[PDB]
């Protein structure tokens, strides 16, 4: 298996692509760059992402189903504003324990682990930018 087992929801939205100045603030972010390991320890077989900046800054979202889907979507688990609306920017599918990040959309241009891509194996300590602003990816609850 490999693609989302069920059916993901087609989605028609227009989507401006970003020619942002976010990559300045980016760079004024550049001092420290938070590293964690044990990702494939699995605490719960979970993990979990905070919103460190951002519209609903202060809440941590846990990932508990094998697929997680961001942006605007009737049915996303992670529900981001964006500053577009857009209907695919990132999804995290979850398999067999492991966390990878698929960038649907690369419209603002994500950013994950702090640099862009379009796919991506999530560590504990990875930082995604959506947007200008950012979601710390931490290993979840451990109880």
């Amino acid at each position: 298996m490999s693609d989302n087992n069920g059916t993901p929801e087609p989605q028609v939205e227009t989507t401006s692509v970003f020619r942002a100045d976010l990559l300045k603030e980016m760079e004024s972010s550049t001092g420290t760059a938070p590293a964690s390991t044990g990702a494939e320890n699995l605490p719960a077989g979970s993990a979990l992402l905070v919103v460190k900046r951002g519209p609903n800054a202060g809440a941590r979202f846990l990932l508990d189903q094998p697929t997680t889907t961001a942006g605007r979507h009737p049915e996303s688990d992670i529900f981001l504003d964006d500053v577009t609306v857009s209907r695919r920017h990132a999804e995290f599918r979850i398999n067999e324990g492991e966390f990878e990040v698929v960038d649907v959309g690369s419209l603002n241009g994500t950013y994950v682990n702090r640099e862009p891509r379009n796919a991506q194996v999530m560590q504990t300590g990875d930082e995604i930018q959506i947007g200008k602003f950012r979601l710390v990816f931490l290993a979840g609850p451990a109880e």
